[PDB]
């Protein structure tokens, strides 16, 4: 099952990696999301949510 979309379930190491990938690729593709899912050991849906919310936050903070 997926995790709550508004809850953080990641470590500082996991968030660091997720942030790094975001900076490089803002919209992970099929295979990238798959690998990301393996990195966090959670459904791909969880990756999609994180990057979707992170992208929204980016746009809000974008100047």
């Amino acid at each position: 099952a997926s995790q709550r979309r508004i809850r953080t379930t990641f470590t500082s190491a996991q968030l660091k990696e997720l942030e790094r990938v975001f900076a490089e690729t803002h919209y992970p593709d099929i295979y990238t999301r798959e690998e990301l899912a393996l990195k966090i050991d959670l459904t791909e849906a969880r990756v999609q949510v994180w990057f979707q919310n992170r992208r929204a936050k980016f746009r809000k903070q974008e100047r």
